[PDB]
């Protein structure tokens, strides 16, 4: 469960949020594989409700109608083509598995689904699966509204409807089998693992029963006995009866405290300062590193739809965001997930964004293709943070230093810190309102290194800042609080 099943040497996955299958296939071949990315988290590949009011929101994909691989991202043929091509180039595919529920109980019956499948939420009828009233938790939930009302009651959190979403009776073998059937179809197609959506809303034991029904990975691409990588979306910020540790037996869990705390520290909110990150990791009350799936922001909380709130850093806060992602990718804690989003017209009214529902770039509901500009950035409103030099290079930094211990820490008692990863990498940050100019012990072998944040190493030369490491392993670093990116990173492979 716990192993990503990524090709050796690749240490991160990227969430290509709302991308079309054909675009992801191309991205695997033209960018992801060459750049060392380990895999891609795709949006739900199963048929969902087509919601027109609001107009095709991103969240309509979290309201299943059937398990037919037919969505705005493409059909099954296109999906299989994507998995095959990505696998052939060593980039894994992780499917966002929405198995906790079906669509909203209030959704109108009809064929307003991404594949034309008929469904009647009112009568609990989903013939395309098929599911009926006996397959839901309506009779098991004890709240007056039928929805989840109190998170202090671990039971209703699991048996009731999350914001109205029809709750599947996961204790039933029939339902467990229909879900496993769907997941095995994908595993045999070639996917390497799954993001279990709303895992907090499922009993650890029900999830385990489903996983036990899963096949080993497709033997045409994976070694015998390979089990699917599982990461469970459990929002545990403490203070609730449900703990993410209860899910350790099924696989990894998303550590949402990670992004929220890194956000307040980097924003320097209420006394926080980077010097405190000296013992970042379990030392901050996070889950064990070998069970953690970490990230700075996710599709959910980058738009206020998840835990983290205001402290969360997103592409909107470019400068601080790159620094946050940089720290995450350099630090040994957890398995890292990189976000890749699209721009939407944020409309803040009384502190909140009224356009947080806006779906991906589209033409009359048809998702726009991801166009690559000559500078390698994306068009059609796709942000493509994974293509930002500072981020992409830190993705490589992680691959390069994989295995190396956290060493040579330094901090000025405020917001200027630095540390290395064995003798394969070193990173320095300046988040103070004054310049940083100091000679530090890097632990790297003497030589000239290209700073991978400001530039790239391009055949015996750096296009950006260069750092000179002496025989001592010492090197001078100068970072002005006015720098575009107030941090420097060098590693064994950016060595001239
Ligand atoms: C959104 C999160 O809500 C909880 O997350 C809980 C959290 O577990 C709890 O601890 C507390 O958090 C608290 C913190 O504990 C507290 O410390 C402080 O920080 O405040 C937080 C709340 O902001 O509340 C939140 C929100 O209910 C779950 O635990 C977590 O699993 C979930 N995330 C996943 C699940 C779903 C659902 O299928 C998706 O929803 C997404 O699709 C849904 C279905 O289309 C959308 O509903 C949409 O359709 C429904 C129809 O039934 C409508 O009733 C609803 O008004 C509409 O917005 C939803 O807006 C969207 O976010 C997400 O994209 C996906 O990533
Ligand atoms: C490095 O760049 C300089 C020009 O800035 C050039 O003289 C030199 O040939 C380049 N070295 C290599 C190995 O391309």
């Amino acid at each position: 469960q716990y192993s990503p099943n990524t090709q050796q040497g690749r240490t991160s996955i990227v969430h290509l949020f709302e991308w079309r299958w054909v675009d992801i296939a191309l991205e695997c071949e033209r960018y992801l594989a060459p750049k060392g990315f380990g895999g891609v988290q795709v949006s739900p590949p199963n048929e969902n409700v087509a919601i027109y009011n609001p107009f095709r929101p991103w969240w309509e994909r979290y309201q299943p109608v059937s398990y037919k691989l037919c969505t705005r991202s493409g059909n099954e043929d296109e999906f299989r083509n994507m998995v095959t091509r990505c696998n052939n180039v060593g980039v894994r595919i992780y499917v966002d598995a929405v198995i906790n529920h079906m669509c909203g109980n209030a959704v109108s019956a009809g064929t307003s689904s991404t594949c034309g499948s008929y469904f009647n939420p009112g009568s609990r009828d989903f013939p395309a699966v098929p599911y009926s009233g006996w397959d839901f938790n309506d009779g098991k939930c004890k709240t007056g509204s039928g929805d989840i009302e109190n998170y202090n009651d671990a039971t209703q959190v699991r048996d009731c409807r999350l914001t109205g979403l029809l709750d599947l009776a996961l204790e039933k073998d029939y339902v467990r089998s229909k879900i496993a059937e769907y997941m095995n179809h994908l595993i045999d197609i070639g996917v390497a693992g799954f993001r279990l959506d709303a895992s907090k809303h499922m009993w650890p034991g029900d999830i385990k029963a489903i996983l036990d029904k899963l096949h080993n990975l497709n033997s045409n691409w994976f070694p015998a006995g390979s089990k699917p990588f599982i990461y469970q979306e459990v929002i545990d910020l403490g203070g609730e009866p449900i703990k993410s540790s209860d899910y350790f037996g099924n696989g990894r869990v998303t550590e949402f405290k990670y992004g929220a705390k890194l956000g307040t520290v980097i924003r320097k909110w209420n006394g926080e300062k980077m010097s405190y990150l000296k013992n970042w990791g379990e030392g901050w009350g996070f889950v064990p590193s070998d069970r953690a799936l970490v990230f700075v922001d996710s599709h959910d909380n980058q738009r206020g739809h998840g835990a983290g709130g205001a402290s969360i850093l997103t592409f909107w806060d470019a400068r601080l965001y790159k620094m946050a992602v940089g720290f995450m990718l350099a630090h040994p804690y957890g398995f890292t997930r990189v976000m890749s989003s699209y721009r939407w017209p944020r409309q803040f009214q009384n502190g909140n964004d009224v356009n947080d529902w806006v779906g991906p770039p589209n033409n009359n509901g048809v998702i726009k293709e991801v166009t690559i500009n000559p500078d390698t950035t994306c068009g059609n409103d796709w942000v493509c943070e994974h293509r930002w030099r500072q981020i992409r290079n830190m993705v490589i930094f992680r691959n390069v230093v994989d295995g190396q211990p956290f060493t040579n820490w330094y901090d000025n008692g405020s917001n200027q810190v630095a540390f290395g990863r064995g003798n394969r990498g070193f990173i320095v940050f300046n988040n103070d309102d004054w310049s940083f100019s100091l000679t530090l012990q890097t632990g790297l072998p003497a030589g000239t290194y290209c700073d991978v944040i400001s530039g790239d190493k391009i055949n015996g030369n750096c296009t950006g800042i260069k750092i000179y490491v002496s025989d001592d392993g010492k090197a001078h670093f100068s970072i002005s609080n006015s720098a575009e990116d107030p941090f420097i990173a060098i590693h064994a492979e950016s060595k001239l």
